[PDB]
């Protein structure tokens, strides 16, 4: 219960921003996502969609460009269960997004959209969200 | 002292986590940035909590020379409580995170590009150190 979450950056994102993000799968959790767009608008473009989904098992990474998606990513398995919480760090390069979970690192998101046009993380889905912070 | 090689040097967008213990009766423990694992070496970032003289202390070290020390906002560590740590690189400088949120921002005095190693020494009784 305290989802969705916005946390605006009109000032943007570059190079070492790390978004820290800790919360709980619930019980009978389908899936969740975490977002990078790049407007407070809605059907704005998606830097990034990291989409944990428990009930196929995976985890997605697509982006989405003049309300387009482009192709989808799948990372290693799923590091996220049902009943757990989980910390997640998603860390800006200056050629990609490093997905770090719990402790060990995911899967590297290649740069598709220009980093300097997120404006917005946004969380959603069935999670429980603990914090999202942005250092 | 805890060693971690860093022949790829680091970039902006690198993570250091430690997460550890300060034992009872801690005076003081450091994470080093250095810029060669021979001895003397530059530090490019210097990270001293010291409990017993309540600060933390910032710093860099060129040619045997310590710069000007930077001060953070109080002391973030306590004597037998554990702590987890963030050292952010970026394109101005290192973030430091302690605990849920940002302490200190000690902007670049030597090249990122030069870093070679991390190095925690001291009263400190580290659990996990992880690069990302």
């Amino acid at each position: 219960s305290n989802v969705p979450h916005k946390s605006s950056l009109p000032e943007g994102i570059r190079p070492g921003t790390v978004l820290r993000i800790r919360g709980l799968v619930p019980p009978n959790a389908s899936r969740f996502h975490v977002n990078l767009l790049c407007g407070e608008e809605q059907g704005s473009d998606a830097a990034l969609h990291f989409n944990p989904r428990l009930d196929t098992s995976e985890v997605v990474f697509n982006s989405k460009e003049q309300g387009s998606w482009g192709r989808e990513e799948r990372g290693p398995g799923v590091p996220f269960q049902r009943g757990q919480p989980f910390e997640v760090l998603i860390i800006a390069s200056d050629d990609g997004f490093k997905a770090v979970v719990g402790a060990a690192q995911y899967h590297h998101f290649r740069h598709r959209l220009p980093l300097a046009r997120v404006r917005l993380v946004e969380v959603g889905g069935d999670v429980q969200l603990d914090s999202v912070r942005i250092f």
